[PDB]
Order: C-alpha cells, then sequence, then structure tokens
C-alpha cells in the first residue's frame, strides 16, 4: 500500500492531485504526508535544519487536531490547501521573487489555516455566545483560534520544527503566518480583493519578467491573496473532486442549520436541508466570490493560471446547466 501512495504522491506539484485518495491511502494522514511530501521537495528540511522526525511528530499532532466529524474543514482541506498554496507559490510569475522564510510561511499558514474547525461558522459561534466568540470578541473568531492551536502545538515535546530558526526569523515568520492566517476569515474578502485588484492596476514586473514586490506590504499582501485563493481553490480543480467538496460543504453547513434549528434561531443561508439550491449556490458562489478573485489573481500572474481559470468557468457553466 506505501508504493500505491508513493506514486499517488507523484503529482504533488500538480493542480488537481487526487487528494481524498491520499487521504486513504495514507490511513487519514493527508496532511502529514503532503506537508512531508512538500518539505522534501523544496528542501526545507536542510534549509531550515528540521529533524525529519520533529517535522513528523507536529504534523500528525496538528492532523489530530483537525476533526474527524467535521466533514469540509477538516485534515484533508487542510492537505488541499497546504498543496495549492504549494502549487501557486511556483507559478512562473513569482519565480524567485519570495523568500526561504515566506516560502515557509505561506506552506506552515495553509497547513494551520483551520485547525480546530469545530464546522459552524463564526456567526453562529457569535450568536450563540460561544466561549470561541468570548474569548476573541466576535472577530475573526475561528481565524484566532487556528493560530492560536497551531502555535501552540509548536510547544509540544518534539513538536519545535522552528528550533533552528534565529529568533529574528521566528518573529518574521510568526507576523507573516498572523496575517496569512487572519486574511482567510471571509468576512476580509472585498477589501483583500480590492487591495489585490489595485495591485493588479500598478503592476510592475522586473527585467526578468515577474512581479516586483519591494516592500513587506506588498509581499504579504501577496501571500495572503495566494493563500486565500487556496482555500477558494475547490471551483477551480476537476470536476470529480469539486463535487465532493460541495457534497462535503453541504453537510456541514446542514449540520449548522440542524443545530440553529434544535436552538429555534434563524437558519443562516445555504444551511437548511428544505430550503436549498446546491446548484444556484454554487454559481452564485462562483460568479460573485470565487471568479473575480480568480479572475483577478490570473490578471496578477498573467497567463500562468489561465488553465485554472478555464477550469473554474467550464465548472460553473456544468453547475449552471443542472438546474
Ligand atoms: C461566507 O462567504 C460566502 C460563501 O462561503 C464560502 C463557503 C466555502 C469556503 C471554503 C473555504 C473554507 O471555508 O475553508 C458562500 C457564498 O455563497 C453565495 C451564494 C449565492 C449568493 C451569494 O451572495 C453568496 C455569498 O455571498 C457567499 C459568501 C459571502 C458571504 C458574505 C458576504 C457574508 C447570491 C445568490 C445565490 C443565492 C444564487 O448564491
Ligand atoms: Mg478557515
Ligand atoms: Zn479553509
Amino acid at each position: 500500500q506505501e508504493d500505491v501512495l508513493a506514486k499517488e504522491l507523484e503529482d504533488v506539484n500538480k493542480w488537481g492531485l487526487h487528494v481524498f485518495r491520499i487521504a486513504e491511502l495514507s490511513g487519514n494522514r493527508p496532511l502529514t504526508v503532503i506537508m512531508h511530501t512538500i518539505f522534501q521537495e523544496r528542501d526545507l528540511l536542510k534549509t531550515f535544519k528540521i529533524p525529519v522526525d520533529t517535522l513528523i511528530t507536529y504534523l500528525m499532532t496538528l492532523e489530530d487536531h483537525y476533526h474527524a466529524d467535521v466533514a469540509y474543514h477538516n485534515n484533508i482541506h487542510a492537505a488541499d490547501v497546504v498543496q495549492s498554496t504549494h502549487v501557486l507559490l511556483s507559478t512562473p510569475a513569482l519565480e524567485a521573487v519570495f523568500t526561504d522564510l515566506e516560502i515557509l510561511a505561506a506552506i506552515f499558514a495553509s497547513a494551520i489555516h483551520d485547525v480546530d474547525h469545530p464546522g459552524v461558522s463564526n456567526q453562529f459561534l457569535i450568536n450563540t455566545n460561544s466561549e470561541l466568540a468570548l474569548m476573541y470578541n466576535d472577530s475573526s473568531v475561528l481565524e484566532n483560534h487556528h493560530l492560536a492551536v497551531g502555535f501552540k502545538l509548536l510547544q509540544e515535546e518534539n513538536c519545535d520544527i522552528f528550533q533552528n530558526l534565529t529568533k529574528k526569523q521566528r518573529q518574521s515568520l510568526r507576523k507573516m503566518v498572523i496575517d496569512i492566517v487572519l486574511a482567510t476569515d471571509m468576512s476580509k474578502h472585498m477589501n483583500l480583493l480590492a487591495d489585490l485588484k489595485t495591485m493588479v492596476e500598478t503592476k510592475k514586473v522586473t527585467s526578468s519578467g515577474v512581479l516586483l514586490l519591494d516592500n513587506y506590504s506588498d509581499r504579504i499582501q501577496v501571500l495572503q491573496n495566494m493563500v486565500h485563493c487556496a482555500d477558494l481553490s475547490n471551483p477551480t480543480k476537476p470536476l470529480q473532486l469539486y463535487r465532493q467538496w460541495t457534497d462535503r460543504i453541504m453537510e456541514e453547513f446542514f449540520r449548522q442549520g440542524d443545530r440553529e434549528r434544535e436552538r429555534g434561531m434563524e437558519i443562516s443561508p445555504m444551511c437548511d436541508k428544505h430550503n436549498a439550491s446546491v446548484e444556484k449556490s454554487q454559481v452564485g458562489f462562483i460568479d460573485y466570490i470565487v471568479h473575480p478573485l480568480w479572475e483577478t489573481w490570473a490578471d496578477l500572474v498573467h497567463p500562468d493560471a489561465q488553465d485554472i481559470l478555464d477550469t473554474l468557468e467550464d465548472n460553473r457553466e456544468w453547475y449552471q446547466s443542472t438546474i
């Protein structure tokens, strides 16, 4: 069974990796094995002097803190986001643009960006006076908690994968990771996209024809949008993957809808398993959120992402045609 997993992990650099198969083949360790493969692929263990055993122990603990009962926001989603971010980092327009530290930050951010997700929305947690919402004062509740658990786990025995970074490297990675994960909060999406359009309209490309990011604010904005695109990349994937993601998000949205009913609350949009248009929701999700974002990304890196964009638009057409 190990050589089968190893042959599937050969697709780790391709948009559309069979992540669910890898989840199966790995004994439900897609995050561990995909992160380890990506770290091996980018030589991050030699570069940052990460003991392999420390890397593995941290990854399995992190994966353990994704919930098995959560159909969408689980370790497979994390593995998927990790691997999609990895692909986007290698886009030719960003070639040589980012440092090893920033590359590490973006990959590590993707891995933790939904850890310990309970399966209910920020608004749900706010509207039910959840402990998490009280602790975090209703502000990017889930995303602050993902960050806190993601860092907390580095402190467990033989889990500090950053133990041979300088104090200054860890400070800079901590800030980048926090900035990246907070940007995955969807209430930040409009302003994020606005700033990405502005960067596109003021794009400078260097002599080599790659992107010029001369300051932290520009560099971190790209990583924020890169990971955000990766988080919203499901409708850009091959249809058999996309549809399974839709099934999973709907199961989870419906399971929040049931709990809202149990409490007599008003049912959130798209969470009522009695009045739900899965297909129309996906078309409006693409039309209003995913396609604007990804079209703007494709602009920033033109033409590197044209195949991703084509697939998104075929998939939009597909879901639409089913109505
Ligand atoms: C919460 O963001 C969403 C949205 O959620 C995406 C769910 C999948 C995220 C995967 C990544 C991860 O959560 O880890 C899905 C959404 O789906 C929509 C679907 C729509 C429409 C929408 O406006 C939205 C969203 O705004 C929308 C939004 C934006 C939210 C606000 C403005 C408050 C309009 C019309 C119809 C009903 C046809 O379809
Ligand atoms: Mg999230
Ligand atoms: Zn996510």
